This record gives structure tokens, sequence and C-alpha cells, in this order.
């Protein structure tokens, strides 16, 4: 599972430890070992949401399985909460795209996960 | 709907109100209110198109529905037109990936659609 | 075909010619003229892989066709190979998401490829 956050919050507003927190929390939420989890945060972005440049985020969570109606609702509560607490972004200014990847469509270690 | 542009055009070349035009231009085409449109522009990128570092863009438009053959054609003419007009990028140096998102696969405001 | 690499390796560590090498190698690997190939490298990223900030990459390869189990394994060997050789990223610290795009879902030159 791979989590990417793109935001207009500045770099200095991203707390030390945020990447590890995401890692740990996603390992709890996906039930995957943290060794398999990748996280990526992109601050200082030129973005708008509803026409406004107030703090906002555009995110993606890719996983091989563990994607679904209820699961995605749970992930959205978790990740919006983290973005709200740590980056001071309102949950109604976050979008998170979920992608259920086929194992054959994820490369790693000179091959794929098929 | 969410539109993302990545481009090698420099930041200084992105004019005032660019994000704002995108958002308005986009509300119209999709049948969505501006309130909900998200836009993202990423200048100063290290990219090539056709092996050339002349101005170019790689973009994504995500929507829950309102994606299809004719619609994507129309969006393409719209967005290529703006990128050409505002960022001086030739239309034949732009790629736009369209994604029809399932509502259950879009999160927002602690839940999904 | 479109290849994107997001990495925490710094800009100065991306060697001269890398965008051209990627373009050339993907032309050979996909069977597609170089004029159709787009490449994008994003250094200096705030990333973690497996709860570590050692060099890593998160990548995507989009193609209209030319995507599948054996092809993707081949692409992963090639692309991890380049990332290890040129950017000193270990292949087990790379993910590559593969996307088989429908022609009607790729815009270009005021229209789509459909």
């Amino acid at each position: 599972p791979m989590f990417i956050v793109n935001t207009n919050v500045p770099r200095a507003s991203v707390p030390d430890g945020f990447l590890s927190e995401l890692t740990q929390q996603l390992a709890q939420a996906t039930g995957k070992p943290p060794q398999y989890i990748a996280v990526h945060v992109v601050p200082d972005q030129l973005m708008a949401f509803g026409g406004s440049s107030e703090p906002c985020a555009l995110c993606s969570l890719h996983s091989i399985g563990k994607i679904g109606g209820a699961q995605n609702r749970s992930y959205s509560k978790l990740l919006c909460g983290l973005l709200a607490e740590r980056l001071r972004i309102s949950p109604d200014r976050v979008y998170i795209n979920y992608y259920d990847m086929n194992a054959a469509n994820v490369g790693w270690n000179n091959s794929t996960f098929a």
C-alpha cells in the first residue's frame, strides 16, 4: 500500500515524524507489515479546491486488495483525521483517490507481485 | 472532478488567475459546481516529451462519471486550449489521462461518495 | 507510454542524460517510436518506503496496451535496473504502478487517441 499526499500547506508545517506516523497507522489500517508501506508527502503545492487556496489536499491510496466500500470509508476517516490534526487541513478540503491494483500491475524488485 | 497538470514551464510563466480560470472552465464542462472542483499545477518539472525538453505537460482528470469518448474529446480541446493560451504549450506536447472513478473509491470529508 | 519517477534522491544526483536514456530504453522495451514517449523525474521528495527514508522511488508507467504480466515483469527489470545504476536506488525500494489506458481515455492534441 502506497499513500501520496499533495498539499498547499508549507513544508515547515509538516511535523517531524509525520511519514513514520502515516506508515504506522496505515500498517494498522491495512493489516500489512510496515516494510511494504510507502508514503509520500508533497507540500508547497499550487492548488485550489472549490476555487479557494485555503489549505487543502489531493491524495491517492494504492493497494493490492484491501480496497472496498467499507474499507475506503474507514481509511478516509483515518487519513482525514491525520491531515486535520497534523497538517491543519479541513476534512471537507481533502480528496483521496483509492486504487485496487492487480498484483501483476505492481512492479518491485525487478519483477512484479504476481 | 480533479485536474492535475505537471509541466516543465517555469513558475514565473504561470500567470495570475490560472487556477481560477481552470476551475471555472472546468465547472461548465463536467456539469459540476465550482465548489467541488479541485485543481493542481506543478511547474518547473524535469520532463521530456518525444525526447525533447520543449514545453510540455502530463495531466490527469479524475471524475466520478462524466467520462467517455465524446466528453473526453471535448475536455481535451478545452484543456489543451488553455494550456496553449496561458502556458504556451503546444497541444501535441500534452498528454491527459482520464479516469472514471467509482464513487466508493473517492474519499472526502471522512467518508466516501 | 508515459513514465513518472518520484524519488527522495536529490536533483544533483540525477545524471545528465537520464531523461534521454529513459526515453530510449522505453522506446526499445515498448516497441513505440521515441516521439510518443513521455518521461518525468521528480527528485528531492519527502518519502518513506518500509518506514525508512533511504533512497526509494514511487513510479508509474502508463501505456495504451503493451501492459500485462510478462511485459510488466520485463519493464520492472529494465526500470529498476536503471534506477539502481543511475540513481543508486535498491530495486526492493521501488514500486512501479502499471496502467493499461484505453485510447479513449488519453487526451492529446485537442482530442483523444480513440
